[PDB]
């Protein structure tokens, strides 16, 4: 256990460090600091203005079962308050479908759920435990279609690629099957099916904006940190403008960035080393022939069609000069990875294709977004040692990382560290 007296650093003012913040000072944990690089706070939850309303560059939605997210929100105010989610279909053609009315692969999927579910609340027990301290079963340690293969599931994939592939967090060939299951559980997947998801008016940041201001310690903003060092059974930070001590250090930023910045010991180096992530673009974007609805294109999903836009916003119904918001991704492990340029090119050309031409992009993000391991690495026992690695020299390790890149995950995650190391 660790004394109340602690002085605790927090590296990241997004939902994670917010959130160890929060939970931290619940727990009589009063001396904390949050240090955060940028001007603002929120992270991925990042919801700009824009002619009197906020639009989502980052995070745009929750599901009932968000229980940390709750209690953050029974803390702030905050309600669930913003527009319905609604979507339809397109083929990469830009043609309407309704797949789950299809009459051959509609049953054939819904099937194979049918039977995931029944592996998932038997066989797989454990799978849906919050991070990767509890080893998960060695088939969920596979890619996510392997996993499903092995157990004669494959058409489920149908289901669970959309809000996964599209939502920026890659592909099934490659991405293991304990991410997916994390974060698409059963009850998490049969939300998303159902349009049962959360949404706010003034965007996912707003809420994290409130609990940084309800905090005892609200977030040091702007702070530019060049160095890290652990000797002598403290952590010594070095930024731009001063160079302090603390008892404790709480990364909740990327870990192998981490290493550029810091005195690594040989497991940080060889493990943080293996992190790999996704480059999600993200177009904010005024058009003509305004939709009339979200569109998804699965087809824009597989890898061949790397870059080309996967899903697009329809944010605000009413207006039809506001803002949507295209998704693509950049990357992929056996594929030449896209730039930026292109991919513009294609957001440009996808949306024609579907019949909402771009008439200007306001603004433009590639987000770090997903960090993971490999299959690989997963069954090689990344998450034992780095795990194992908790507390080593005061230092604490958490966010997207250590658990899974969505802003309940990370929450429950800091909360769960206090009560596993601190309390
Ligand atoms: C387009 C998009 C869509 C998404 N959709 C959803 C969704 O619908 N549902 C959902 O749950 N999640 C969604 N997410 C994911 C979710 O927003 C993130 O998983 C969540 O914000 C993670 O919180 P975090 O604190 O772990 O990481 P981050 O949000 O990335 O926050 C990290 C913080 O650390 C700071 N930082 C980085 N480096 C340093 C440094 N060297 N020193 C000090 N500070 C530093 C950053 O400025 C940032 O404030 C989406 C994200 C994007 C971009
Ligand atoms: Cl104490
Ligand atoms: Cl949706």
């Amino acid at each position: 256990s660790i004394s109340k007296d602690s002085r605790i650093a927090i590296i990241g003012a997004g939902p994670a460090g917010l959130a160890a913040g929060m939970y931290l000072e619940q727990a009589g944990f009063h001396d904390y600091t949050i240090l955060e690089r940028t001007d603002h706070v929120g992270g991925k939850c990042h919801s700009p203005n824009y002619h009197g309303r906020r639009y989502e560059m980052g995070a745009i939605m929750g599901v009932p079962s968000y229980d940390t997210i709750q209690e953050i929100m029974d803390r702030t105010g905050d309600k669930v308050d913003g527009p319905k989610l609604r979507r339809e279909f397109l083929h990469e053609d830009g043609e309407i479908y309704v797949p789950e009315k299809d009459p051959v692969r509609g049953p054939q999927v819904m099937a194979a759920v049918q039977k995931l579910g029944q592996l998932l609340a038997t066989k797989y027990q454990g799978y849906d435990a919050n991070g990767h301290y509890n080893k998960v079963h060695e088939d969920l340690m596979l890619p996510f279609d392997e996993f499903l293969a092995l157990n004669g599931c494959e058409a489920a994939r149908d289901l669970w690629i959309n809000p996964f592939t599209a939502f920026g967090y890659g592909h099934f060939d490659n991405v293991p099957a304990a991410y997916v299951l994390k974060y698409l559980d059963f009850v998490t997947m049969m939300s998303f099916a159902k349009g049962d998801l959360w949404t706010w008016a003034d965007g996912t940041q707003a809420m994290f904006e409130h609990l940084n201001a309800t905090l005892e310690h609200p977030a040091e903003r702007n702070v530019d940190i060049t160095r890290i060092t652990r000797e002598d059974g403290k952590v010594h930070i070095h930024t731009t403008d001063w160079d302090r001590e603390s008892d404790v250090l709480v990364l909740t930023v990327p870990l192998e960035k981490f290493l550029d910045y810091s005195d690594a010991d040989d497991d940080e180096r060889e493990y943080f080393s293996k992190i790999i992530h996704q480059q999600y673009m993200v177009d904010a974007c005024l058009v003509k022939e305004y939709p009339t609805i979200s569109g998804y294109v699965p087809d824009n999903m597989r890898p061949e069609r790397l870059g080309h836009v996967m899903v697009y916003y329809h944010r605000w119904a009413d207006d039809p000069h506001q803002i949507i918001t295209t998704y693509l991704l950049r990357n992929h492990p056996d594929y030449a990875d896209k730039t930026q340029e292109e991919c513009r090119q294609m957001v440009l050309d996808d949306m024609e294709t579907f019949g909402h031409p771009v008439e200007k992009i306001i603004e433009e993000q590639t987000w770090y977004y997903f960090p993971h391991v490999s299959s690989e690495d997963y069954k090689a026992g990344w998450y034992e040692k780095v795990e194992g690695m908790q507390g080593r020299r005061n230092t604490f390790y958490a966010g997207e990382i250590m658990s899974f890149g969505n802003f309940d995950e990370v929450c429950h995650y800091s909360k769960d560290l206090v009560t596993r190391f601190f309390v």
